[PDB]
């Protein structure tokens, strides 16, 4: 069902992460950390004090698809094991920790109908890495997903 879904997405916050590889993006689901510039870092950090859940919704650069979208569970920390981040090392910020919801494709053809309003209400697959995705718009693009039956959202809900 969609049931828990929708109530991890009550009132998130939502924003586009772009990768330049997809061997991070893989780095990122089998391990639950993610790391971004500075300036993003402080955005995230703010918006995981404002919100029940903040989502980073993943995009490849060049792949025209979502690679899938997880959860917040931790401000940025530094210090933990090296991440062996595949570089297009220091002027990345700290580490968060990440709670996939759904690790399943979504190619940019499904979202067409979707504009943000916080990026000029361009089709929500333009923006760069941080931009933030309003509610309703990040809402709707996170149901397009197909659903990923290998994840359990009640240890998710349960962090809330």
């Amino acid at each position: 069902g969609t049931s828990k879904l929708k109530y991890v997405l009550q009132d998130a916050r939502f924003f586009l992460i772009k990768s330049n590889n997809h061997e991070n993006v893989s780095l990122a689901k089998a391990k639950g950390v993610w790391s971004t510039l500075p300036v993003n870092e402080k955005k995230l950090n703010l918006a995981f004090r404002s919100a029940r859940s903040v989502i980073l919704i993943f995009s490849v650069r060049e792949s025209g698809k979502f690679q899938g979208f997880a959860r917040l569970s931790s401000e940025s920390h530094h210090g933990g094991s090296p991440i062996h981040w595949v570089l297009p090392a220091k002027m990345l910020g700290g580490v968060f920790k990440i709670d996939w919801i759904c690790r399943r494709e979504l190619p940019f053809t499904k979202s067409a109908h979707l504009t943000n309003p916080w990026n000029e209400h361009k089709p929500v697959k333009i923006g760069r890495d941080g931009q933030e995705i309003e509610l309703e718009c990040g809402t709707q693009l996170c149901l397009l997903f197909p659903p990923d039956e290998s994840i359990d959202l009640y240890q998710v809900i349960h962090k809330m």
